[PDB]
Parts: structure tokens; sequence; C-alpha cells
């Protein structure tokens, strides 16, 4: 009865079905999500009054399924599912420098040699008939990326190494689906004890390291390890540890993933990245920093990609006081759903919006002005951004300069939601040489 006068109903996600509702219903709508009532909220000024303010926090029933899963502690209270602005704010100001500009400039050998080593391989296979799963192979690459950027980690993937830990991610990410019978408990729960098994023993590695005063590059893991100083156990430590080995990796390879798979139906715009890629990188084997900038094409195919298929599709917020939101009485203590992918996909706030079209993020183009965020908005945007960035635009100008793709016949375009949303089928290629 809260919630009754609500505006609302009496390879598809549940975002499609949201999408459907907030062009039917309008800007502040009532749905069921995570076995909760939440009101999607879809004006750009919501979006603005929202995610722009430290008054609004994110609200902790939402997050359950990061923290807890199948009564295994997964994320815990790390840094994207604490909801208490202190303790977020506390490791937040210490994990960023990791993520400031002279760390992320040091990690462009790590982005240049496994997107180099990702395209030898592919380079072996591009014999136009042999199928490549792309969204495995660009899976692969981004945890190899992450475990040595953020760990200095070899878990060599690309090899065909770590074929335990690989499951156990997976059956992670089922649980946390399942979560928002016998086996898949059993499978599921000793999947998470795995993953704070491989963080307590990394951590155990660095710190005898520190100790016998082997040289350690600053990573994120020191500043993960700098954050819990003078803590009572390791359970924080564990919490981030296993928090940026999973989102270190998964969106980055969903965003790969969806950009592979939409380009295989654009030939014009591959024409036109793999042209940018020899102007700007020509025959040189390594991308530096500043070509990274230079690739302007691909920095809006990118966005665009991003704009129809964002892995993280939005946020939610505690509304603590009843509030009036586009003519609409909102209850407090209600969750506030922000959705970049509804928002993305209807014609009132994009022209044609089905259609893929960098030029959107051109130069003289006008910027979508809270109505597109793909690394959310405000204090609790995504940390990793740009590292985001680099990785994906170093990957994706590596398989431009030396590779031709075509999406196997019967590949589908739809999308799965599992943490992330992600393509449905395999992103399934034959490749050819350029
Ligand atoms: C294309 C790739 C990526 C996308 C689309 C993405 C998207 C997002 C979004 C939407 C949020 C806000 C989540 C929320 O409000 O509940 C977020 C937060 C976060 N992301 Fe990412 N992310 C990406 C890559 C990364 C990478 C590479 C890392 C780490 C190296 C990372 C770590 C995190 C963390 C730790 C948070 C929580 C930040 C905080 O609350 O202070 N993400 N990301
Ligand atoms: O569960 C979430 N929000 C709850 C309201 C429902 C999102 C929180 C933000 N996540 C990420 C953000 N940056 C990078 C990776 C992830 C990531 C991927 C795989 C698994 C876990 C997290 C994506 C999920």
């Amino acid at each position: 009865s809260r919630y009754e006068h609500i505006p609302g109903p009496p390879g598809r996600v549940l975002q499609d079905v949201f999408l459907d509702w907030a062009k039917k219903y309008g800007p502040v709508v009532r749905v069921n999500v995570f076995h909760k009532t939440s009101v999607i909220v879809t004006s750009p000024e919501s979006v603005k009054k929202f995610l722009m303010s430290t008054k609004y926090n994110k609200d902790s029933k939402m997050y359950r399924a990061l923290q807890t899963v199948f009564g295994e502690r997964l994320f815990g209270q790390g840094l994207v599912s604490e909801c208490n602005y202190e303790r977020w704010h506390k490791q937040r100001r210490v994990i960023d420098l990791a993520f400031s500009r002279s760390s992320l400039v040091s990690l462009m050998e790590t982005f240049n040699e496994k997107a180099e080593q990702l395209v030898e391989i592919l380079e072996a296979k591009a014999d136009g008939q042999t199928p490549v799963s792309m969204q495995d192979m660009l899976t692969y690459t981004a945890m190899d990326i992450l475990a040595k950027a953020a760990f200095g980690m070899e878990t060599s993937m690309l090899l065909g190494a770590q074929k335990p830990l690989s499951q156990a991610v997976k059956l992670m990410l089922e649980g946390i689906t399942a979560s928002r019978k016998r086996k898949q408990l059993r499978e599921v729960r000793e999947s998470i004890r795995f993953l704070r098994q491989v963080g307590r023993d990394w951590v155990q590695r660095r710190r005898e390291a520190l100790k016998r005063g082997e040289e350690v590059p600053a990573d994120i893991l020191t500043q993960i390890l700098k954050a819990e100083e003078g803590a009572q156990d390791d359970e924080g430590l564990l919490d981030n540890f296993v928090t940026f080995f999973i989102a270190g990796h998964e969106t980055s390879a969903n965003h790969l993933a969806f950009t592979v798979m939409e380009l295989s139906r654009q030939p014009e715009i591959v024409a036109r990245l793999q042209a940018e890629v020899d102007e700007v990188i020509g025959s040189k084997r390594y991308l530096d920093f500043e070509d990274l900038g230079r690739l302007q094409y691909l920095s809006q195919v990118l966005k665009e990609s991003l704009r129809l298929y964002p892995p993280a599709w939005g946020t939610f917020r505690l509304l603590e006081e009843e509030t009036l939101i586009d003519g609409v009485r909102v209850p407090g203590n209600t969750p506030l759903l922000f959705s970049t992918y509804v928002m993305g996909r209807m014609d009132t706030y994009f022209e044609d919006p089905l259609t893929f079209n960098p030029d959107r993020f051109g130069p003289g183009a006008p910027k979508p002005r809270f109505t597109y965020f793909p690394f959310s908005l405000g204090h609790r945007s995504c940390i990793g951004q740009q590292f985001a960035q680099m990785e994906v635009k170093v990957v994706m100008a590596k398989l431009l300069q030396r590779l031709e793709f075509r999406l196997v016949p019967g590949q589908r375009f739809g999308l799965q939601e599992q943490a992330t949303l992600k393509p449905l089928d395999p992103v399934l290629c034959t490749l050819r040489p350029r």
C-alpha cells in the first residue's frame, strides 16, 4: 500500500522491462528488484540531484548479494559494497593513491604486454574458419592484466593456466545472480572461500617479500594493505582483495566483448577505426600513453558502446525522507534506482536510440547532461574508470591494428545479466590477419 499511488504496472534482461515501464509510466515508476520495492527515477534532474550529493548514500539492502552469498562473505564491506559514508570515505582516499595519473601511466607496459600476448594467440588462429570465443579470450586478457597490474601476480589464463580459479570466478558470479540446489550451493560457497584463500595466500606472499626486503612496486594491493594498517583482523583486507580481483576484470571484459560484438556488424566504423590506428600508431607494437589521447574516434566508439551496452547498468541511493520527485510523492526509506541502460535507450534523451552512432560523442556534439553514466557519477563513481578506459583502448587498438573479425552466423546480439550485463553468446568469431 505505501507505494501503490506511484505510477507503474498493474537475450532480454529485466532492464528492458524497466525501459518499457519508464517509457509508458514516466520518470518515477515503482518496480520490484532483488525482491524489494524500488522506484526507478529516469529524469536528468533526479540523476543530478541524487548522484551529485554526499547527502544521498547507497542503499545497503541492494548490495547484500555483493557482501555475502549463501552465508559466505564475498566483498563484505569493501569499497563497492560499503554504504556508510565515513567508512567508505576513509578507504576511498587511501586506495585513490593507486589510481593517480602517475600510477596509471606506469601500467601501460602491463596493458601492452597482455594485449600483445592476446593478439599473437589470435593471429595463430586467423584462418577464416576456426571459431574463437572473443568473450572467453577477452576475459582471460582482462584477468591477466588485473592480476599483474593490481597484485604483481601472473595468472596466465591466456596460456590456459589457473582453470580452478577461472571456474571459481564463474560460479561466484552465478551465486551473486542466483542470490538476487544442494550441488549449486556447495559449488558457490566453495568458490567464494577459494577466492578469499587466494587473497590470504597472495597477501602472505607480499608480506614475506616486504620482510625479505625484495623489491615490490606500489600497486593497488599496497594501498589495500595501507587502508587496513592497525586493523583488528585481515577480513577488511580480504574484502578489498576480492572486490578488486573481481571488479578490476569483469566489467572491462564485458565492455570489450560488447564492443567486438557490435563492431562485427559495423564494417564502415571498423574501416575508420583501422585507419585511425594505422595513422596514429603505424607499425609500432607498443602504444605510449600520449597515443591514447590521439585515438579520438576509438574513444567515441567506446563511449557509444557503453551507452547501449553498459556492463554496470546503474546504482541505488537510499531516500531517507518523503520527497516529491518529478511530481510524484516518494515515501521515506525507499531505494531509488538509477539506470544508464534505461536512459541510454529512451528517445527522450537520445535521438534514434538503438542506432550505434559514435558521432554522438564527437568534439562539436552537445554532451549528454545527466543521461549517460556508465561509470556512475559523483562521489560513488567508479574508482577504476581511467584504468578501464586505458586498458580497453590498448586492447582494442592492438586488435584493430592486426586482425579482422567476422561474427559466426547464428551468434546473437542479445544480453544476459549475471552480476553485470554481458553478451548472451560467446561472441564466436572467425579471424583473418589485416
Ligand atoms: C568498463 C569498465 C567498468 C565499468 C563500466 C565500471 C562501472 C562502475 C560503476 C557503474 C560503479 C558504481 C557502482 C555502484 O554505484 O554501485 C563502479 C564502482 C566501482 N568500480 Fe567500476 N567499472 C569498470 C571498471 C572498473 C575497474 C577496472 C575497477 C578496478 C580496477 C573497478 C572498481 C570499482 C570499484 C572499487 C568501485 C566502487 C567505487 C566506490 O564506491 O568508491 N571498476 N564501477
Ligand atoms: O552489484 C552491483 N550493484 C548492486 C546494486 C545491485 C554492481 C556494483 C559495481 N560493480 C562493478 C563495478 N566496477 C567494476 C566491476 C564491477 C563488478 C563486476 C562483477 C561483480 C561485481 C562487481 C558491478 C555490479
